[PDB]
């Protein structure tokens, strides 16, 4: 079991966030807090204005290999149909590593959700689509149900989980695996 500086860093920012403190006034990027059941996923989610600043910095702004999970420059809102988050496959199963424990049928079979938590607000996201490899502006319905059926017919399994254009989708993307999760 490794320990390094990124992981005590990360470790360090659950336990702020545990304490219910303002992490945006430690980096004005900051914009809600993430997790995945059932991993180890459990981190802050910043915002720059592009989709490459947060791949060698962390939350701190100072260099580091794990970055910090980032969610898409383009997107505006909670309420835009897809929210589409970057983060690394760690080599010692860290930030986005546990995306992987998806591709276990059984896991993919139990209801892990995707936990947004932003203003003490929990948004609930089930998991339904998961695959071995993304757009975040949709013209009209069409668009987005076509959206809908191309990603939910890459997963790998079928899922007992439906979604239709009335939902809204989280998108959590390897910078790889990608999962998809449904309000």
């Amino acid at each position: 079991t490794k320990y390094n500086h990124d992981t005590k860093i990360s470790s360090e920012l659950q336990k702020k966030e545990y304490k219910k403190e303002d992490l945006s006034k430690i980096n004005s990027d900051f914009k809600f807090w993430l997790s995945v059941e059932n991993t180890n996923i459990n981190y802050p989610v910043v915002q720059s204005k592009d989709n490459s600043y947060y791949l060698d910095k962390d939350f701190y702004k100072k260099d580091s290999i794990s970055g910090t999970l980032f969610m898409d420059y383009r997107n505006k809102s909670i309420d835009d149909k897809n929210i589409i988050i970057y983060g690394h496959n760690m080599k010692n199963k860290t930030m986005f590593n546990n995306l992987n424990k998806f591709k276990d049928a059984d896991f993919f079979k139990k209801n892990n959700k995707i936990k947004i938590t932003l203003n003490g607000k929990e948004f609930l996201y089930d998991v339904f689509s998961a695959y071995i490899v993304l757009k975040t502006n949709f013209n009209n319905e069409s668009d987005y149900q076509n959206y809908i059926n191309d990603i939910t017919s890459k997963s790998l399994y079928k899922s007992p989980i439906k979604v239709n254009s009335n939902d809204k989708i989280v998108t959590l993307a390897t910078c790889r695996m990608v999962i998809h999760g449904r309000l």
